[PDB]
């Protein structure tokens, strides 16, 4: 019936909390220091089997705080996420679905030289997928397609516009109590920079692909222990009315990352969870402009993360 089938819901409702500290040593060959905190003060997940569909709901309080030689800047943000997963059994182990997914921020920027600076970004992402589970072998797949479209207004710092697609494909395999899997990762994007007057900071074209390794293991008397290790490259190929020194530039950037996590559930009705992840990436230019200290600059980043939700 269909007015029951609005009350055939589970899922859970939860909070987290994520630090990120990352310092850049950059082209300049000085350090840019950032740090991050990200409050989720409210995430619901929504699960109707009877609709076979899936949303998710999240509000974010974001504060960064960068530093570096001669300058400051701090930024406080409200991000919104809005997510509509609708799904289908196709049968034997194979199901797809449609997955539209919308984030809203808003910030302001306090620097020496500006006061409240109002940014406004929304990115959507739709994401086609098809999985494949094969109970015999106790192995399976994940894949989708992506377009993704992300606009940004800085006022008077202009506007930013990227748009494009990636592909992902993660096979993976369980045995006993462990499961280990693959993620290949493929996007292309374009960049669209703009001042406010129309001059062009940045007209580029990016690709990125990684390979992600995953293994967990589940103890019996307990959670879930698991780690993933990425390794990936992208690059930004500028074209010639790139701004700034910019124009025909390319940027080539080497990226290495390694998470480890672990998730439990507590009584029946909480699951907790908390993971720390390094990130390291290293980016050099086709040729220098001039200014440069160096041809290298290095990101290296940590971050934690805890969660707590509540299942209904
Ligand atoms: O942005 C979309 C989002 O989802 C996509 O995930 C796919 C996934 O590839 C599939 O494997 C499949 O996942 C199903 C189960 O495998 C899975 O266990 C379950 O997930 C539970 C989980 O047990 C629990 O941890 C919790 O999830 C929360 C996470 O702990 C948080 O980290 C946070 O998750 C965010 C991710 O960190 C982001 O990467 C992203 O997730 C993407 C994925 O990359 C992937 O494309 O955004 C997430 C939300 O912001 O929040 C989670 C919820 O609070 O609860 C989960 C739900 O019970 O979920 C699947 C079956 O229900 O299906 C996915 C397609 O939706
Ligand atoms: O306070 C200003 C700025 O100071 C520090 O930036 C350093 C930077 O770390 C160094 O790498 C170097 O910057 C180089 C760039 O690497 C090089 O690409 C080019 O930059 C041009 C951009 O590529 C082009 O897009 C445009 O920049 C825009 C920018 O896209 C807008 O976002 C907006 O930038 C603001 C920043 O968002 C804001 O954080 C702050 O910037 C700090 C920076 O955080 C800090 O690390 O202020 C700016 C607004 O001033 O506006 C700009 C301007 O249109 O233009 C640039 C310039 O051609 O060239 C620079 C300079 O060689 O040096 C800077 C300064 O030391
Ligand atoms: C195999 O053929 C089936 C292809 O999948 C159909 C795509 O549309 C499915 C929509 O599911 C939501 C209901
Ligand atoms: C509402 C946004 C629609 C924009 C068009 C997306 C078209 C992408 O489809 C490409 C092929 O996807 C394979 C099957 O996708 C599953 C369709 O079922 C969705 C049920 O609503
Ligand atoms: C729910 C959407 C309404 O909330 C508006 C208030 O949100 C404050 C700013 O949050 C960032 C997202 O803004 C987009 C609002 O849809
Ligand atoms: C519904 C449509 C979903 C189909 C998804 C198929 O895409 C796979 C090494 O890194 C290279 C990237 O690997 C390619 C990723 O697919
Ligand atoms: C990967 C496509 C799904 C088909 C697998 C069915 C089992 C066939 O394996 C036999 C070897
Ligand atoms: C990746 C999809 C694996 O599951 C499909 C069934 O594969 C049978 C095993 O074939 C040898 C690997
Ligand atoms: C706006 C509606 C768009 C919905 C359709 O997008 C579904 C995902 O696609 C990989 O896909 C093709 C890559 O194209 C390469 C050159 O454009
Ligand atoms: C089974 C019960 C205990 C067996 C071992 C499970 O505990 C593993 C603990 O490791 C957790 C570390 O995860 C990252 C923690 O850092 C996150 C920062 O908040």
């Amino acid at each position: 019936a269909f007015d029951e089938s609005f009350f055939s819901f589970g899922g859970h409702v939860g909070t987290s909390v994520e630090y990120e500290d990352k310092v850049t040593r950059g082209f300049n060959n000085t350090d840019k220091k950032e740090k991050t905190i990200t409050n989720e003060v409210f995430n619901f997940f929504y699960n109707n089997p009877q609709w076979n569909f899936m949303g998710f709901y999240s509000f974010k309080i974001e504060n960064r705080e960068q530093k570096e030689p001669g300058y400051y800047e701090n930024e406080d943000g409200i991000k919104q996420l809005f997510s509509l997963n609708k799904g289908h059994d196709l049968g034997n182990g194979w199901a797809t679905g449609l997955i539209y997914e919308l984030e809203y921020t808003r910030s302001k920027v306090y620097s020496p030289d500006v006061s409240g600076l109002r940014k406004n970004l929304a990115e959507h992402s739709i994401r086609p997928y098809l999985t494949y589970w094969n109970n015999d072998y106790n192995m399976g797949f994940y894949s989708n397609l992506e377009y993704l479209l992300s606009k940004e207004d800085r006022n008077a710092w202009g506007k930013r516009q990227e748009q494009g697609y990636s592909a992902l494909f993660k096979p993976y395999k369980r045995f006993g109590n462990w499961e280990v899997g693959v993620e290949f990762y493929y996007q292309i994007k374009t960049n669209d920079e703009k001042q406010p007057d129309g001059t062009i900071n940045e007209k580029s074209d990016f690709n990125e692909r990684y390979i992600e390794p995953i293994v967990q293991y589940s103890f019996d008397d307990a959670g879930t222990l698991y780690t993933r290790v990425r390794v990936g490259k992208n690059e930004t190929k500028n074209t010639d009315r790139s701004g700034g020194g910019n124009a025909g530039i390319n940027y080539f950037k080497d990226i290495r990352k390694a998470t480890v996590g672990y998730e439990q559930s507590i009584g029946e009705s909480w699951v907790a969870k908390a993971e720390y992840e390094y990130a390291n990436e290293v980016e050099k230019k086709s040729r220098l402009s001039g200014w440069e200290a160096r041809n290298k600059s290095e990101l290296t980043q940590h971050t934690f993360y805890a969660q707590a939700l509540y299942r209904f």
